[PDB]
């Protein structure tokens, strides 16, 4: 019963996280093994900011100037390499608590969580979607960059995102942890515009089954419609046009509700068209996105 | 930039989940030092959920009963007592991952983050308020009983709430770590009513300075309002009334923006009069009351 804006416990990360120092700048990093990434952005001072050449800022650092302590221990930095916008800082030791791991790359519209760090120190966890424009709405100040981003499935933490910007607007930009940006941003103070974002429309769906399996149902109407009519109706109101792809992911909640994909799709109709009348779903006055189907069904059976 | 229901780092408190079987029925204790708490009603069959004598139940139970197993290694129980809603199980040895902690008794409004297990393995992490009424809307299953609720300052972790029970209104009830249900809840299979809840006030005001420090600005008015009249429209609309010391708590909020409290009390009277017009703060379409004023402060400054 009841449905949250879950995260993962945050646990096995945790243990990864380091603070990061190089001249006069401290941000995170994430020690792996015997490697610690970090924002490649640690080597510049804030003049370096507006226009920066990593390659020749990182020439002029050793690695003697790059400072990892992990806690209250130092860690001894034997190499440094820079691998697209992330630093890798090869240290003697492999860390103990390094869980069993991955990277991957997340598509827009996947969520994951974030452990929110400053100096090296969790400050707190949430969940996040990965916009459809590449970006996410963090929470997010300076000294965050470095805190990352992840999934886990059962002992398997997997590393989406690692936090680098935060754009004039208030959002935030961050690379995949082969130091690739999600989205068209670059590392460096100047204005960068974020495409312009819709709403996924299969994570909305989600959540109204989510809804229904909690009992909040007043949304359900006697009507249907088709994926063309429905998606006439998304591309009105900026949200993601559904797929095939999208109706076979809703299959497990369909089936488990008893809802037809699209009779869900005209109850989402309806309410584009409709608004709430001031009625809320499952504590919200707004139609939800940050829940994929797998999150649904992973809330809603309790899988750890 | 930007601000998140956030949890707290979990880590700390996975350490501390176990399972804990008694006879068919298993669910989570939390292994502190060399003690396992967890809810008494382990020792109940179905049946004996609909009238239990807990002190009988209790006796038919010897320590070889309680099978307490963290992850894969088996603890041996070498006591058993029962306080009030809660089995102490004590244990021949000292968790070695038991952080600093302390068992506090947290009072209505007040937030927590959660970290939802099932047989004795975390599965999400999320943030709460405690009702007016003394429930929680939280998210748990069958299983999810012995998960706890707590609070971290720095390296100590207070704990303040264990699950038990979810209402038939899908509400949830618990109790402190001394076993102590908040509000008027039995741990028994009978219907049991739950008080009218109100919103927390004070949170929501915390709410609108973190939306206001965040850019979120246009509920701002040219009014203002006294302590009596706010309370007016408090009572109408369901809100707790606001006391002098709810405005003594919003004082560094006060001054971190430069509005009165009692100036932001007219923002929020003009938002309950007339509602949001379909506009949006701090991305929710209602009044979210889920944040402290001392939670506002930690997030838009990042501690750790
Ligand atoms: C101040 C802040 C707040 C939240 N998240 C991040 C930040 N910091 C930055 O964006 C620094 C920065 C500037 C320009 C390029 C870059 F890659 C990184
Ligand atoms: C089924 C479930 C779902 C979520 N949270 C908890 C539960 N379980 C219960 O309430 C079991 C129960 C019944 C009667 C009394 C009691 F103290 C405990």
């Amino acid at each position: 019963s009841g449905f949250r804006k879950m995260a993962f416990p945050s646990g096995k990360v945790e243990g990864c996280m380091v603070q990061v120092t190089c001249g006069t700048t401290t941000l995170n990093g994430l020690w792996l093994d015997d490697v610690v990434y970090c924002p490649r952005h640690v080597i510049c001072t804030s003049e370096d900011m507006l226009n920066p050449n990593y390659e020749d800022l990182l020439i002029r650092k050793s690695n003697h100037n790059f400072l990892v302590q992990a806690g209250n221990v130092q860690l001894r930095v034997i190499g440094h390499s820079m691998q697209n916008c992330v630093l890798k800082l090869k240290v003697d030791t492999a860390n103990p608590k390094t869980p069993k791991y991955k990277f991957v790359r997340i598509q827009p519209g996947q969520t994951f969580s974030v452990l929110a760090c400053y100096n090296g120190s969790p400050s707190g966890v949430y969940q996040c979607a990965m916009r459809p424009n590449f970006t996410i709405k963090g929470s997010f100040l300076n000294g965050s960059c470095g805190s990352v981003g992840f999934n886990i499935d059962y002992d398997c933490v997997s590393f989406c995102y690692m936090h680098h910007m935060e754009l004039p607007t208030g959002v935030h930009a961050g690379t995949d942890l082969e130091g690739n940006f999600y989205g068209p941003f670059v590392d460096r103070q100047t204005a960068q515009a974020a495409g312009t974002d819709t709403t996924i429309t299969v994570n909305v769906l989600a959540w109204l089954y989510a809804a229904v399996i909690n009992g909040d149902r007043w949304f359900l109407n006697r009507f249907t419609t088709t994926l063309n009519d429905f998606n006439l109706v998304a591309m009105k109101y900026n949200y993601e046009p559904l797929t095939q792809d999208h109706v076979d992911i809703l299959g497990p909640l369909s089936a488990q509700t008893g809802i037809a994909v699209l009779d869900m799709c005209a109850s989402l109709k309806e309410l584009l068209q409709n608004g709430m009348n001031g009625r809320t779903i499952l504590g919200s006055a707004l139609l939800e996105d940050e829940f994929t189907p797998f999150d649904v069904v992973r809330q809603c059976s309790g899988v750890t």
